[PDB]
RNA sequence: ACGAGAACGCAGCACCAGCUGUCCAACCUGAAGAAGA
C-alpha cells in the first residue's frame, strides 16, 4: 500500500443527498435514534487509483 | 677648569588591491470518521 495511490472524488450534486435511520436484523427491524445525512442510492463517483 | 662644548636618528609613506559562505537535497512514510444487537 506504499505504492497504492488512492485520489479524492470528483464533483458531487447535493441533490444526492438524504437523512436515513439505522435499522436491524436480530429477529426484527428495530429503529434506532442515530440519524445520519447519507447519499442516495443509484449516484455516480469519480475516483483515480494507482 | 673633564678630547671637551653645543647637536631630537629626525622628515614624507593608508597593511592595502581582487574575491558571492557558496553547491547538491520533496518534511517525507503507513493510517476506512468508524464500529454493539
Amino acid at each position: 500500500f506504499a505504492h497504492l495511490q488512492v485520489s479524492d472524488s470528483e464533483t458531487i450534486d447535493l441533490e444526492n443527498l438524504k437523512v436515513y435511520q439505522k435499522v436491524d436484523y436480530s429477529k426484527t427491524a428495530k429503529p434506532l435514534p442515530l440519524y445520519r445525512e447519507c447519499l442516495k442510492p443509484n449516484t455516480e463517483i469519480t475516483f483515480t487509483v494507482s
